[PDB]
């Protein structure tokens, strides 16, 4: 049906194709049931309301005028959304050269960066996700959120542009991992696609 | 070393007891791991501070004096040992007289009960908890919490004396049931153990 508010984009690669770091069974759960309900939920808060044809964006923007139902899924549809976009089976990606002189200025160094957005996924208590963001004065951040908040989210206190998200919903990991979510962050870098970090770190200077 | 303030409770089933309902792996890793970590945190949490000394419903009490490792590891060492203590390979255990003619009178059956827990515990977006409660009036409650908050805690909105708790952060179901949390909830059902969630219920009252 294309007339639908919010679509799952379709995916680039098979749910088979990451297992560098995350197993199939995973991949095909994580999209076709906890995602796709996001966006199926998504569609059914926003009918009727001053959401209804609004951006993801925009509906995040002002998130707290709306029900739970539309912060939740609006969050979950948004999130998800970036996280298939940012793994890729392609190994060796890397920054453009503006974002990693971006991050050796801020962090250090590739390195520095991983390691502060390990320790913000492994100090989120319960469920969330770990973000590196762009601040209103274009400067890169990492932050965590609950839930399926994020850092659009009109209250959320640290707010950016995402650019990379990465989920520590436990069924993100569990079925490989299981409590080892540390080892979970270890590994997923081996499958983030840096030429769309890139982009959208493009895009959100602009 | 008995001078520790809080130790884990060791499970009085085996690991693989509960397999009607819990897989083995899951039993295993929920104790030693999540669980067991839990009150280890919290014995270095309160280590040095003015919940040193205080008994876990004490701290629990006071919880929003404390630090977020207070209140995240108090909770969890709480909820999981009452969570091992009210699972049992006993099938066919039934509520006291007292606890029935309460639940009867209050929600029409057990099933209607079962319903309203079931329900509870579906509706808690992210990871939590859901309740039976005995509160201040003596009287039962269906609830659930965040994370690891319970209505012992002094920010809680429905407080009470928790006589029985489900578990449904993920790692609790994900292993058997992925995203079938409702499947989880119908199942645990087989093996609850109403004997301890009575004794609970008695002790409350006083
Ligand atoms: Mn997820
Ligand atoms: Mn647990």
């Amino acid at each position: 049906d294309p007339f639908t508010q919010f679509k799952q984009t379709p995916l680039p690669y098979a749910y088979d194709a990451l297992e560098g770091a995350i197993d199939a069974k995973t991949m095909e759960i994580h999209h076709s049931k906890h995602a796709a309900g996001y966006t199926a939920n998504l569609n059914k808060a926003i009918a009727g309301t001053p959401a209804e044809k609004e951006s993801i964006e925009n509906i995040l923007a002002k998130v707290s005028q709306y029900s739970d139902a539309v912060r939740n899924n609006a969050g979950g549809h948004y999130n998800h959304e970036l996280f298939w976009s940012i793994l890729t089976p392609n190994k060796g990606t890397k920054p453009s050269a503006a974002l990693q002189k971006a991050i050796d200025e801020t962090f250090g160094s590739l390195d520095a960066l991983k390691e502060k957005i390990n320790a913000a996924g492994a100090a989120r208590f319960g469920s969330g996700w770990a973000w590196l963001i762009v601040d209103n004065g274009g400067k890169l951040q990492v932050t965590s959120t609950p839930n399926q908040d994020n850092p659009l989210m009109d209250f959320t206190k640290e707010k950016g542009t995402p650019i990379l998200g990465i989920d520590v919903w436990e069924h993100a990991y569990y079925l490989r991992y299981q409590n080892k979510r540390a080892d979970y962050l270890t590994t997923i870098w081996d499958v983030i696609n840096w030429e769309e970090v890139s982009a959208r770190y493009e895009k959100a200077l602009k």
